[PDB]
C-alpha cells in the first residue's frame, strides 16, 4: 500500500507557503531537510506552535549559515559532521523524545583567504541565535574557542604551509541546539587538530591545559579532570584510545557540563566497558546497572569487532559506504560529582539499516517503550520514502547511550539530507571490503 | 603546456582498436594518455610504443575488470591507494617504464574465487606465447605456498569476521619494457594465506624459500643473513615481512625479493634497512647510504610511527594520510649479503614538492635531460589539475644502488590522465 512520506509533514508544507528563499541554496536546503525534520518533530508529539516555531528559527537563523547546496559538482566545504561531509545533522533522544540538531557555519568567508579554515563564521551564526535565547552565555565559549581552534595568523601560516595538511577535514567548531519547552539549550563541539599542528603540541595537551586553566576559577571540574587524565594515562602509549575534541553548554559556568571525548579505535565490547566503568574507577551500582544495557545493546547491534584505522577523510555524496568505524565515547566533567561520567557510541555508519533499527526496536520493546518501539521504523523509511529500504547502510550515524538518575538515555543520529520526495523530484552494500545486509 | 592525449601513439591506436565492451574503451582513454607519453618521453622508438601499448590493450586491459567508479561494484586492488588494478612506474636511471597490475576476471570475487586467486593463471596464459624467456617454476611454487587455495578461499568466505576490511589482492603482474620485450615479475601478498594457516608472514614467506633453496641453494646465504638482521630487531620490531616478489624467468637469472613494512618513518630506521642493522659495511654500500641520506632530506617525509590507513579511498576522494615506508631485500645467487632497495613512501604528500625535491637530485646526478623536462611530463600527464595542490600523484620512490650505479624509479597514479572527460 502507499505508505507515509515525511514531505506530507503539514507544518513543513504550510511553512514552505509562507517563507521567503532571497538565494536558491537555501530554498534547497529548506526542502533537502525540512521534511525529515517537520515529521521527526511530529512523531515525537511536538506541539503544532512548537513544530512552527523550531522549523522558523532553522530556517531563519540556520539554514543562511549552511553553505552552498551540496552537490559533487561544485565546490563546498566539507564539514567533519557527517561522513559526506554535509553540515547538518538531525539527532533523536529516544528516551525523553527530545529533537536535536547539529550545525557547522558556514559563510561567504569559509574557505577563502579571509577564512580558509572556517573558524570565525561561528561567531555569525551566534549573532543570529543570541537574541532568542537569554539563558545562552558564552563565557565557555570564548575561553575554548581561544585556546582549542585556530586564529588568524595560525589560519594564515597553514594556508600558506598547507601541504602539512593535505585533505584533512578543517572544521573548527559546530553547534547544536536541543529543543525543548518552547526553548533551545545551545551547545558547541570544538576540533583542536589543527590547532595540534601549529603549535606543536597534542591534542591533549591543548585540551587539558584548556581545561585546568578553566579550574582556577571553577574548581568543581578539576575532580573529574584529574580522575580522567589518570584513566588516560594508565592506558599508556600504545593506547587505542586517544582525545580528539571536546563539547561544552553555551550557559552559566555554574551549570554547564563540559565533556571530552575520546576515540577508540579498538571495537569490543571489552574496550566499551573499560570506558564505561574507566579502567574500573567507576564501580557503584548505578554504572553496573548501566553496564548490563550497554552489553545488551552491545549484543543487539552486532558492531563488526577490531582494531579500526581512521577512515577516508569524506565520501562523495551518492557513494554507498564499505567501511567500519571506530567507537567513541565521551565523559562529562560534572561540577557535582567527583567522577567523570561515560557516555558510549555505538558507531554503526555503513552497517545494513534495517537491521539497526530492528537492534533498536527489540531495545526499545525491552525497556516498555512501546510507542517508539511501534513507530520507529515505519517513520525512518517515511525520512526516505522513495529508497530501497532493506539496502540502506548509512542512515544510522550512530547511536549514543548514558545512563543517569538510573535512567536510559539512548540517542540516535540521522543522515538529514534530501529527504521526503527528493529523490524523485547494483546493490554496493553486498559488495566491497564488507557485507552489509538484513 | 604539454598535454599527454597529444601523444601520436595514443590517438593513432585510439583511431585502430575495436573494443567490445565500454569497461575496456574506458580504461584505454583513461590509462593510455598518460602510457603513452611516458614511452614518449623515455626515449621508446616508435615501433616499440605501439608495440607496447598494443600488448596492453589486448592482453592486459580485458584482465582489469570494470572500469573504476564509485556507483558500481569493482575489485578491491592492494596496488594503489584507490584500489584501481594498474600503475605505472619509471625507473628514472635508465629510461624503463614498467607497469604493474592485478589480473581480475569474470569469477573475481565471486563464490568461485572470493579472494581472486585463480584470475592470474588467465592473464599468464595470454601473455606467455608473447615472450618465450617466460618461466614458470618458481612462480608455481611461491603461488602454491603462499596464496590461498580453493578450499582456503571458501573457508574464509565463510568466515568473513577473519578478513573484515582487509585487501584481498593475493597476486600481481609487473612487465618491465625493454629492448622490443617485455621481463614478467610477480607479487605475491601470503596476508591471508597467513590467517588460514594459523602461520605468521615470516613463516610463510622464508618457510617457502628455504623450501626453494632444497633445489637452488645459492639462495640460502643471503636468506639467512636477512633472518638473521630481521630475528636479532625482536618480537616488538617496527619492520615485518610483508610480501614477495620474483621474476618469472629461468632460475638461474631469477631474483626473489622479500618486503618489509617499516612502521617507523625516520632517517635512522631507513639507514638500519640499508645497512642491514651494520652487517653491511663496505664502500659500495657507504656509496649508496649517501644518496639516501641525501634523497632523505630533499624529499622531508614526516617523520614517527604511522598507522596502518583506511584499507582504499574512494575516487575522487584526496587523502589525508601519511604511511609507513617500506624496504625489499634480493637474494642474489652470486652474493651472499641480501641487497636492498627502500621505498620512501610519498603518498599524501604535495607533488610538486616531491617534483621539486627529484628534480634536484636528477641536477645533482648530472641527469639533465630528466631534471629539465620531469615536472613539465609529469603536469602533462593529468593537464587540467591545479597542480599546486595535487598530493596524490607520487605514491612512492624506490632506490637501490649497485656497481657505482644509483636506481631510482617513481611509482606513479596512473588513472583518468590527459583530456579524460
Amino acid at each position: 500500500m502507499k505508505a507515509a512520506n515525511a514531505s506530507s509533514a503539514e507544518a513543513y508544507r504550510v511553512l514552505s507557503r509562507a517563507f521567503r528563499f532571497d538565494n536558491e541554496d537555501q530554498k534547497l536546503w529548506w526542502h533537502s531537510t525540512a521534511p525529515m525534520f517537520a515529521k521527526m518533530l511530529e512523531t515525537a508529539n511536538y506541539t503544532t506552535p512548537c513544530q512552527y516555531q523550531y522549523l522558523i528559527t532553522y530556517k531563519e537563523c540556520v539554514i543562511p549559515s549552511l553553505g552552498c547546496y551540496p552537490t559533487n559538482s561544485a565546490p563546498r566545504w566539507l564539514s567533519i559532521l557527517t561522513r559526506y561531509g554535509t553540515p547538518f545533522e538531525l539527532s533523536l533522544n529516544c528516551s525523553n523524545s527530545i529533537v536535536r540538531y547539529t550545525f557547522e557555519p558556514i559563510n561567504q568567508h569559509t574557505g577563502t583567504d579571509k577564512d580558509p579554515f572556517n573558524t570565525h563564521a561561528i561567531w555569525e551564526s551566534l549573532q543570529h541565535l543570541l537574541p532568542l535565547e537569554k539563558s545562552i552565555d558564552l563565557e565557555w565559549f570564548r575561553h575554548f574557542k581561544h585556546d582549542l581552534t585556530l586564529n588568524s595568523e595560525e589560519s594564515a601560516f597553514l594556508a600558506h604551509n598547507d601541504r602539512l595538511v593535505g585533505g584533512t577535514i578543517r572544521t573548527q567548531n559546530k553547534l547544536a541546539l536541543d529543543l525543548k519547552d518552547g526553548r533551545f539549550a545551545l551547545k558547541t563541539y570544538i576540533y583542536p587538530a589543527l590547532k595540534a599542528v601549529v603549535t606543536g603540541k597534542t591534542i591533549h595537551e591543548l585540551v587539558f591545559g584548556s581545561v585546568r586553566r578553566l579550574a582556577v576559577r571553577e574548581p568543581r571540574i578539576l575532580p573529574p579532570l584529574n580522575m580522567l587524565e589518570e584513566y588516560i594515562r594508565s592506558r599508556g602509549s600504545k593506547s587505542t584510545a586517544s582525545p580528539r575534541l571536546v563539547s561544552c553548554d553555551l550557559t552559566s559556568p555554574a551549570k554547564s557540563r563540559i565533556k571530552i571525548y575520546l576515540l577508540e579505535q579498538m571495537v569490543s565490547l571489552e574496550a566499551m566497558e573499560d570506558l564505561w566503568t574507566l579502567g574500573g574507577r567507576r564501580r557503584d551500582a548505578s554504572t553496573l546497572e548501566g553496564l548490563s544495557l550497554v552489553r545488551e545493546l552491545w549484543d543487539l547491534i552486532q558492531l563488526s569487532p577490531g582494531l579500526k584505522s581512521y577512515p577516508a577523510p569524506y565520501l562523495p555524496l551518492g557513494v554507498i559506504p564499505d567501511e567500519r568505524l571506530p567507537l567513541m565515547a565521551n565523559f562529562t566533567l560534572h561540577q557535582n560529582d567527583p567522577v567523570p561520567e561515560p557516555q558510549v557510541y555505538f558507531t554503526t555508519f555503513g552497517m545494513n539499516d534495517m537491521a539497526v533499527a530492528d537492534a533498536l526496536t527489540t531495545f526499545f520493546e525491552r525497556r516498555g517503550w512501546s510507542e517508539m518501539a511501534r513507530t520507529y521504523e515505519t517513520t525512518l523509511k517515511s525520512y526516505y520514502p522513495h529508497a530501497d529500504h532493506d539496502k540502506l547502510n548509512y542512515l544510522h550515524a550512530y547511536i549514543s547511550f548514558s545512563y543517569r538518575d538510573r535512567t536510559p538515555y539512548l540517542s540516535v543520529y540521522l543522515q538529514s539530507f534530501e529527504t521526503g520526495d527528493w529523490a524523485v523530484a547494483p546493490d554496493l552494500s553486498k559488495t566491497g571490503v564488507y557485507y552489509s545486509g538484513l
